[PDB]
């Protein structure tokens, strides 16, 4: 499309500037003369594939909007949508910069355990809202870039980008989530549920504090190998029901599984989250040695919560309500 600054749409919106680009199209800053406020307009490409998937995004945002709870306010607000020049246009409140930009601004050294906690509490409350039975929405693409500050002065956040999202039992794609944040059940080709967003969140929170992705795989095989370095071989009962188990693993006579190895990873379960976090060693790279709010006891609570979020079994992985009751969140 490539929209000029100064362009006026429908005697209502004046286009200012490009905010961002994506596979879906583009996000522009625009002035709404009716509400008298700035808005972010997500402009979908005029191609059937992108239109049809953005129509699901619009449906799921409208579904969330009509459930006024108190847990609804960690999702970006869709104000309205329209068709213009054969592009579906989604009008959102303006938010600020994203949590990947936040990490880039720390030179990838991470934010404090106290700021990590504030993000974790908001995100767990968002996931509790999506798990409302009448919604049952799987975000499917949680990552730092898809979490935006509400205000550059403040630590409030909202989730954006429901472009991959589906309701439970309305799955389209087997291959979903951004690779670094992709759950073992998705890597293993298994039917997925809301628990894949909790996996992503556990990956996200470690990264927000260390500055670096927990599992930075170059491809699905490297991904699973990096998860196994930290968490060990997945349980047999999961691998036994997994269509893609033999992408990564090999079963042996006695009903046990091991990695397929290629040409020359740390042995399974030996890259300890205890050491990645630096629980007993002054935090990541020892850079938090001495800082208040970064005691061993504070770290052990964080580590415990993360290891519950990174349960291989989506049935036993911690769920949002129970994550909100964790000791990590008690003052
Ligand atoms: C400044 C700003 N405000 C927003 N509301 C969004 C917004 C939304 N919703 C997205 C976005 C990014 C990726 C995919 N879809 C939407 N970028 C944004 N920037
Ligand atoms: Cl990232
Ligand atoms: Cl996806």
């Amino acid at each position: 499309m490539i929209v000029k600054n100064g362009e006026k749409w429908m005697d209502r919106y004046e286009i200012d500037s490009l905010i961002g680009k994506g596979s879906f199209g583009q996000v522009v800053k625009a002035y709404d003369r009716v509400e008298q406020e700035w808005v972010a307009i997500k402009i979908i490409k005029n191609k059937k594939a992108f239109l049809n998937q953005a129509q699901i995004e619009v449906r799921l945002l409208e579904l969330m909007n009509k459930h006024d709870t108190e847990m609804k306010y960690y999702i970006v607000h869709l104000k309205r949508h329209f068709m213009f020049r054969n592009h579906l246009c989604l009008v959102f409140e303006m938010l600020s910069y994203n949590l990947y930009d936040l990490l880039r601004n720390t030179n990838f050294r991470g934010v404090s355990l106290n700021l990590t906690r504030k993000f974790a509490q908001q995100m767990c409350t968002a996931l509790l809202f999506l798990a409302t039975p009448e919604l049952s929405i799987i975000h499917c693409d949680l990552k730092p870039e898809n979490i935006l500050l509400c205000n550059p002065k403040r630590s409030a956040i909202k989730i954006v980008d429901f472009g991959s999202s589906c309701q439970l039992g309305q799955r389209i794609y087997q291959y979903i989530q951004s690779r670094f944040y992709r759950s073992p059940e998705v890597l293993l080709g298994m039917p997925y549920d809301l628990a894949i967003d909790m996996w992503s969140l556990g990956c996200i929170l470690v990264e927000m504090h260390t500055g670096e992705p927990l599992f930075s795989g170059a491809n699905e095989v490297d991904q699973m190998n990096k998860i196994v370095e930290v968490l060990g071989i997945p349980p047999a009962h999961i691998l036994d029901q997994a269509p893609k188990a033999r992408k990564f693993f090999e079963k042996l006579p006695d009903g046990t599984w091991n990695l397929k190895k290629t040409k020359d990873y740390k042995p399974p379960g030996t890259r300890k989250l205890h050491n990645i976090l630096g629980v007993e060693t002054g935090g990541p790279g020892g850079r938090r040695a001495g800082e208040s709010g970064h005691t061993v006891a504070d770290y052990l609570k964080f580590k415990d919560l993360i290891l519950r979020m990174l349960d291989y079994d989506p049935k036993t992985r911690i769920q949002p309500y129970y994550a909100l009751q964790h000791s990590f969140f008690k003052k």
